[PDB]
């Protein structure tokens, strides 16, 4: 028999290590303990990040027992640079295939792409449910700032991938990723006005949305722009949205200020597949 | 056979008052909120302090899927604050329920000992839908001022889960006063009650359990506890610190659904 499958699934821009987050008191040494007990206590099965540097990816690894995570840096391929790094529970899935492309006319170098003033990298895997064998692609990236027209062709060039690496097959895919800015803009409209991706902000059931997704490292910030998303194929079903507020605290240079753990809010979406009835059709 | 899973809580909600409203944290404001934390964090069953009945009403109407139990601490009816405990009706049946007063003379509203304030303790005899699996819920609030009280009422508790047991037991409430003092003391050095922050497998707090509705408030004392009794197995404790944000007297600042943090706390009872 087909058992249903539920995932929890998150995106999180984690933030690179830099000396001006550290003077300012939000520095990767102090707040990636937090991330990675959010990541454990709010139960993220897999995850997309954005902005590690290899040495913060070894950083969370080693805060998180039982995670793996795949992903090339996007400068050279192998350790230098920002990664879209996936991170997932080695009990739950095995990987079946992994990849990683940049998001430019020529995806197999790194390479900027169209009007990009960085090279940005899409990392994925074909996964597979240890437990139903329920197998499915997840992608993540980190989208470029000044380049509309790449964020655009961007858009476009994931969805042929979307259906190059179901190798002949109609698999089931989630995207995760910082797109830069928000859903006003014709880059998200890209993924969703034809329905080949729905935004799991729009489709859940439950939302749970007390901010936007970027803060700014601002613990007082408000914004219902969201620059993070999970887009994900209609076949899933798309049980709850939530926006996680978390904050920890730092002594004030005894008196306290709020810290957020990242300069973005995690975005946790909590799905399910029915293996024998996913399709959608009016 | 099957093991029984449940989440539980407990959650000071703030009394609905004239003067949190001015300052920004008034009830029609923050109740949403909190409706909503207690859906997307998957409350079972709930110990809350400080309701009146007008709050509870809002609080049913904002979480279709559950009821309440517990009386006014001030008539033993509908006057008061309460200790009401919110559950899934969809999950529970209430086998029995009841009240008592912290004091010499539990059975009416009264104030005990040197406290300054009636308290009252609101209980549950529950039975699981899923499983069958029976147990018993308690939940108070401690007085602010009488030490005395607080001990002499831990104590009283303590019998009555005895009497109302002879079913493990899940206490929540807000205490008080935090983990140093002698009425914590009272409910865990003989191994009657586990405080859930040292048995659980796994502990997220990024803070202590009020806030005073200040959003950079930290502190390392726990006044709000779930003990439970030795028998559960403590899956994990958590402290949520969730904020939401209102317009500044646009420029926005942080607000904190109450002025204690919620502590939800994941349960097993195995065999
Ligand atoms: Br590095
Ligand atoms: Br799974
Ligand atoms: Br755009
Ligand atoms: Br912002
Ligand atoms: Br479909
Ligand atoms: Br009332
Ligand atoms: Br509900
Ligand atoms: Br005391």
């Amino acid at each position: 028999s087909y058992q249903p499958t539920s995932l929890t699934v998150a995106s999180y821009n984690l933030r690179n290590a830099n000396g001006s987050d550290s003077a300012r008191g939000d520095g990767w040494g102090q707040r990636y303990p937090v991330i990675a007990q959010m990541v454990q206590y709010h139960d993220f099965d897999i995850f997309g990040t954005q902005e590690c540097f290899l040495h913060q990816l070894k950083d969370m690894k080693e805060a998180l027992p039982g995670y793996d995570y795949i992903g090339v840096g996007r400068d050279d391929g192998k350790d230098k640079g920002e990664h879209s790094a996936i991170f997932y529970r080695t009990d739950k899935f095995d990987i079946v295939e992994k990849g990683d492309f940049w998001l430019s006319e020529t995806p197999d170098v790194p390479s900027k792409g169209w009007d990009a003033v960085l090279p940005r990298i899409c990392s994925w895997g074909h996964f597979k449910c240890k437990d139903t064998g329920f197998e499915f692609l997840f992608f993540n990236l980190h989208m470029d700032h000044i380049g509309k027209k790449a964020r655009v062709e961007s858009a476009f060039l994931v969805q042929e991938k979307m259906k190059e690496l179901g190798r002949g097959k109609n698999l089931p895919a989630i995207l995760t990723g910082d797109f830069n800015v928000d859903q006003t803009h014709q880059s998200y409209d890209a993924f969703v006005s034809k329905g080949v991706l729905c935004d799991s902000y729009e489709k859940c059931d439950y939302r749970y949305a007390l901010n936007g997704t970027f803060n700014n490292f601002d613990p007082n910030s408000f914004t219902e722009s969201r620059i993070d998303h999970i887009f994900v194929s209609p076949s899933f079903h798309v049980k709850r949205y939530g926006v996680l507020t978390d904050t920890y605290r730092s002594v004030r240079e005894k008196a306290y200020e709020a810290r957020t753990p990242s300069d973005h809010f995690p975005v946790k979406v909590e799905l399910v597949f029915d293996l024998e009835h996913h399709h959608h059709h009016h």
